[PDB]
């Protein structure tokens, strides 16, 4: 339901955060086209007067002095009478956007940055699980930033999330282990955070600073702030932070292999600015964790295939030890079941269902089986909530919540089918998930939920999901039973 | 071990490098037990007059002031009359070793390392090969250190090596593509360089500074300088470097999944000293490269298994369909050879052999078959130098330099054998690999070779090696064939 939450144009809200100043210039003269309403505090003149002027008549010589590395390298530290500032240049809507926010003052920031970086490479990580991997990343972002709480947030396949790891001050409330609606981060935001992987909300109570004029005159809409570091966020989201007790918020996108794996979310009870130089040091940590997780995941899946393939080879040696169909399956029952991590297996080598292990009754097999041939799957069909797909068996989640069947013949319907029983899982949603928002009457005004306390839910009638190794093992068993 | 090369106790040579000072204290009084002979250059008093004195009376006040963080963190910057120094503590032979070394002078050093760390962690690495991954490792290590030439050196299975990548300042000889004998880095060095990942030789012309006494009086041998940043290196190597025309040398160990994969080797035409803190920055880069290589490599091998398994998946459909064995083993011939990257396959499934593709003649295969049935292998056997283990086919490197064989039956001689042809290769050694050293008459003193000029060698009668995927595919195919 592409609803109110997904429709807000969070890049065209036309305001910025108060700790910074934004200028935008057009054309060969670099004439001031747009300017934030608070620019007097740095430029010494009312912003209204500066509109339309050449850039040499607007910026101080300090900033203009560093224009070329600004343009080349994208950012420079300038020292102005007001103090040390970071200047950030990008292009948006055919304008040259210039943003100025307070520079990093801690001289040894990069030295400490390099030290935590060492902690996230080390010899080997994940040494007691990729769990210890996330906990290090959480602890190092928190060491580097000073945020009262830091959490590693992963997306599920339906874009809801759970906090997997957490590093926070003593006496802080936590969120470790809970799940959050997919609508807490709607579709257009995930889209943006796939492009722009950083965001600081320095003070969740502050007023947003408007831009002048409110529309880019040639465009008829406000300036696109997709890449702005000062961009003020959805007012819906500010209300969510305050409903949470949060005063400052800083988050970074974990992009694993081009996709949006999750987030590193940081909370501070009080307003808190983090310099751009230091936000970029944190970005290095998140790219490093994304690298550590790919290499451990790929190593785990290799070890998985190695175990399955040893099983397959032990099955081959068995069959190659005497003309003996239904009996070697009987004699190698665990290996046929562990092939795909199953609890039973129906083998339709044609005649009668040969039922091994923990299986439904014979009739129920054939009925499941008749129904299977009429499906548009090539060599294999798999599911974890069978009963959703076939309620003739919805009451047998004791033995067949999930199934994995490979077609043993092209035409005709010989099958091997592995069965899995349900595993009940309790999950703690952070708030009642049936009511994730609060609409006013008329439904044109949405609000975040008011509560986040654990709202608990047990899931039934779904099995453990069929992993990639289970599928590959199934393909191989089919390879040797033809 | 073989050569006298392997016998040199390079950790007990008894000297340090002249740009630093080493001091070793024993026992609760921190009495001075061992000190380098140049220690007056930083302490005022004659070193021998200091042996047997408490630490409090021998060290300058500047060093003593920093004593507690030095004991805690194990490294510390102190400002001495002779300049800024880095102080390091380690333990060796029941003594507390203190080494002094000139410190880093560029205050923006770590900001520079943090930027190049971004270059190397950057997602979408290797998107023009692991080869472009290595080139970036050389280029950034060269950027961070300023050496005239930085090379990337990979060890082969016999521990000879080749330079896979190279970054060097313009107008300088290179070594890209060349190979170097295993004896160039002898066995005790490879062992030491596994557990000690850095070495700096700052001045290849300099004489070492001796320790006093020449032995630890308790032990009757020199102080173990294994973990010493100032250790003076084997004179045979110092001669090697001078023969190479190198004035300073610095190298780092590439450790990948715990074993010594190779080195990043740095040469300077002139003496040059890298700070400890800058050396530790380069170490960050190498653990990065190691990590980038593991994820890329396990990515490649998983992509490979995927193609093999798709071949296997399509073989299984060809079976379980029309006809006999040899029938389908004739349309799918291209897949059967492809399974293992091979130009031929012989199939012994009962009658005469089934020869598919480019194979040696039926009598030769029958002769090879009977010899295979008497060898200590369980299901698979493979080689890439068939002729040097089976001379009957040494002449047939045109069709059978490599074989890969699987048993399709236990106590029986049922086999699938894949053949490969020779693939000739032109190695360029850095000098004559038959004379990799110039020994003196009576063979008591060795010297490195005099020349490193390109020296060609062609390797015949060897096939392309059998990779994990090849082996994996073969076993899976045996799975299919009862
Ligand atoms: C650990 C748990 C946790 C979650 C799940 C979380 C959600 C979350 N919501 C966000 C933004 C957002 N949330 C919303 C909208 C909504 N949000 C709602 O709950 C409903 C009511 C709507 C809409 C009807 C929008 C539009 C943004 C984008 C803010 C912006 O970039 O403008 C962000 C990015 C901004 C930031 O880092 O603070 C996060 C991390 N924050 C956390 O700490
Ligand atoms: C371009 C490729 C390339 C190679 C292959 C190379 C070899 C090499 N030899 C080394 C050490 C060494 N080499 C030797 C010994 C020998 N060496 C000989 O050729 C024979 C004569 C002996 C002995 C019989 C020893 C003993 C060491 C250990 C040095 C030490 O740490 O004390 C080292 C480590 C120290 C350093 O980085 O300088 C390298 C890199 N250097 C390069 O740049």
């Amino acid at each position: 339901d592409l609803s109110q939450c997904d429709r807000e144009p969070i890049h065209l809200l036309g305001g910025i955060q108060s700790h910074g100043v934004l200028l935008a210039f057009r054309g060969p003269d670099r004439l001031l086209e747009v300017v934030s309403a608070n620019a007097q505090a740095l430029l010494g003149r009312p912003p209204e007067t500066l509109l339309g002027q050449p850039v040499g008549r607007v910026l101080p010589a300090e900033v203009l002095a560093q224009w070329e590395p600004l343009v080349a390298r994208g950012s420079v530290r300038v020292v102005l009478p007001a103090g040390a500032y970071r200047a950030l240049l990008h292009e948006s809507d055919g304008l040259t956007v210039l943003e100025l926010e307070p520079a990093e003052l801690q001289p040894g920031m990069e030295e400490t940055a390099l030290e935590v970086v060492r902690r996230l490479v080390s010899p080997l990580a994940g040494v007691k699980g990729t769990q210890a991997l996330l906990q290090t990343a959480a602890d190092t972002v928190r060491a580097l930033t000073g945020f009262d709480r830091v959490m590693v947030y992963r997306f599920d396949a339906d874009w809801h999330g759970e906090v997997l790891a957490e590093s926070k001050r003593g006496g802080m409330d936590g969120f470790l282990g809970m799940h959050f609606p997919a609508t807490d981060i709607p579709v257009q935001a995930r889209a943006l955070y796939t492009r722009n992987p950083l965001r600081l909300i320095a003070d969740a109570r502050a007023r947003p600073v408007p831009l002048l004029p409110p529309v880019v005159p040639a465009l008829g809409r406000p300036l696109d702030l997709s890449n702005s570091a000062l961009r003020s966020v959805s007012p819906v989201h500010l209300e969510y932070l305050r409903n949470m007790g949060v005063g400052a918020s800083f988050s970074l996108s974990l992009l694993k292999e081009g996709v949006l794996w999750g987030l590193i979310a940081c909370h501070h009870l009080e307003p808190l600015h983090i310099s751009h130089e230091r936000r970029r040091a944190c970005e290095v940590l998140t790219q490093l964790l994304a690298l550590q997780l790919s290499a451990e995941e790929r190593a785990a899946e290799a070890s998985e295939d190695a175990h399955r393939a040893a099983l397959l080879g032990q099955l081959a040696t068995a069959m190659g030890e005497g003309g003996t169909l239904e009996e070697v399956l009987e004699k190698e029952s665990e290996r046929v079941l562990a092939l795909t991590g199953a609890a039973g297996v129906a083998l339709l080598l044609g005649e009668e269902p040969l039922l091994v292990g923990c299986t439904p009754a014979q009739d129920e097999v054939e009925a499941l089986v008749a129904w299977l041939a009429t499906q548009p799957f090539q060599t294999s069909f798999h599911t974890d909530r069978l009963g959703t797909v076939y309620p003739p068996l919805a009451a047998r989640a004791d033995v067949a919540a999930g199934i994995l069947a490979v077609r043993l013949a092209p035409a005709a319907a010989r099958f091997a089918i592995w069965f899995r029983p349900e595993v009940a899982r309790t999950i703690s949603w952070a708030g009642n998930p049936r009511k994730p928002a609060e609409p006013e009457p008329g439904h044109q005004r949405l609000h975040p939920r008011g509560s986040f306390q654990a709202w608990e839910e047990t899931v039934r009638d779904t099995s453990l999901p069929w992993k990639r190794a289970d599928l590959g093992a199934a393909e191989g068993f089919r390879g040797a039973l033809v």
